[PDB]
């Protein structure tokens, strides 16, 4: 923690185009855009950071195993519901293997959206009205912050996008509103040790 | 095609040090930029140019503003504003409200989050009188600026790279340009590479 960086959100673009500049199809970049995933994770897991939310934008997994071993915790977060109820089962199960971790904290988003998240955490409060819990007066920003996802984690501090397009693309909005935004045209395939290291040096500044 | 620019004014105290003066002395060549921006949004048919200070002027400006046939909106929350700035910013919305060319917003006072909450506030206090009907479309109905363009591209002057709690749920899916540039040094030669920078 000479960086300090608690929480990274990552928008991982670019495996398409890694693909594509080698003569080779989607299908292999997306292969080797898992390996950059699994070489993060295990840098962010060795360099005592809190929390590494992945958001894979344009699947499945036995890394389960894996994870669990290290002591990560791992969270689905979006929108699971319509999901072929195999898939809502497997993603319980996992999550509901690693809860009681206490490493990293690993968020895959997916079937995610920003705009969404908000919206959700608006009908929870606005569940908590109609119950006549809760004042329409009452409502401040500390309280919207409780209902969306990932409240109970360090506050997202750096958001890294892999891929040289500079946009949020309905990522994180609401948790994003004091973070540093690192922007790279490096690939997510070619997303190393190094690259990671230079965006952690980058967030240190102020 | 660039319809909504927003920008983030940052640097004008960087800018004063820099020069090796006072703060207020930033805070003019800050208001000059600003109408260097604003004359070459309208001079490029930019609709929409919202417009964040970030580290009072109606009676001056708005005769000009309204001459040049721009519509002013004050965002942001000035429930605690005096009440004859509160007057006269009513009034200046009235005086330009039917003006076709350039729409300016200033955000005053605002936060991103701030805007998102009395959005919120609002459903909330409709709920109190249909928890499976809010949705996306429907909260984007009660945020500032859903009349207009939605935000293309968001410049950020001064080089910090970051939002800074200013509009976040009408970014979700604009450009973001951060410059190093400080604001009053951020001219129409800056403001053009920016709107290059979206056309690719
Ligand atoms: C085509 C028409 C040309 C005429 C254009 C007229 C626009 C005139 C506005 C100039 C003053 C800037 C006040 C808004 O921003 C700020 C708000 C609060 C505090 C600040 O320090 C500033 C700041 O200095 O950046």
């Amino acid at each position: 923690p000479a960086h300090g960086c608690r929480h990274v959100a990552i928008i991982m673009d670019g495996n398409g185009r890694w693909a594509k500049k080698q003569g080779k199809i989607r299908a292999f970049g997306h292969k080797a855009g898992a390996k950059s995933v699994r070489r993060a994770v295990s840098f962010a897991a060795n360099n005592g950071i809190e929390a590494l939310t992945l958001y894979a934008f344009s699947a499945l997994d036995s890394e389960v195993k894996s994870l669990h071993r290290h002591n990560v915790r791992l969270r689905i977060i979006g929108d699971t519901s319509r999901f072929n109820s195999r898939l809502q089962e497997r993603i319980r199960k996992s999550e509901a293997l690693t809860a009681g971790n206490t490493g990293l904290t690993l968020n895959i988003a997916a079937n995610y959206g920003g705009r969404w998240d908000i919206v959700q955490g608006v009908r929870q409060l606005a569940e908590k009205v109609q119950q006549g819990n809760l004042q329409p007066d009452q409502i401040d920003e500390e309280m919207l912050n409780q209902h969306v996802c990932m409240h109970e984690l360090a506050p997202v501090d750096l958001v890294i996008r892999t891929g040289g397009e500079h946009r949020i693309s309905n990522f994180l909005l609401w948790q994003i509103a004091y973070a540093e935004l690192y922007f790279t045209d490096v690939l997510w395939p070619d997303f190393d040790e190094q690259d990671f290291e230079g965006a952690l040096n980058a967030f240190a500044n102020r």
